[PDB]
């Protein structure tokens, strides 16, 4: 018969940053 | 013969929030 | 006898992006 199935993968790696911030209000 | 690979893994988690945003305008 | 067990399974996906950083700090 055919093996069993593997073990499920490892979850994803993080995703990349975010992008910068908006500028500050005036001031 | 070998068992079929596992199942494909989790998708990773969200990214870092981005760094700050520049100072706002002068006045 | 049966087969061994296949390989584990992919990688995850790498996670979504994060979200922008805060606004920048006063003018």
């Amino acid at each position: 018969p055919p093996g069993p199935p593997g073990q499920r993968g490892r979850e994803g790696p993080m995703g990349p940053r975010g992008p910068p911030g908006p500028p500050g209000p005036p001031g």
